[PDB]
């Protein structure tokens, strides 16, 4: 469980879609904007 946080130029929504084929899982989170995406 680690809280990173991307870029606003959507690739936040790459490294979904890329962290998830070798990372644990990854928690993507724009609670109020800033896209925080938590990996495990």
């Amino acid at each position: 469980t680690q809280t990173q946080e991307f870029d606003n130029e959507e690739e936040a929504r790459k490294a979904e879609k890329e962290l998830r084929k070798e990372n644990r899982r990854v928690t993507v989170t724009q609670e109020n904007g800033r896209w925080r995406v938590t990996w495990d």
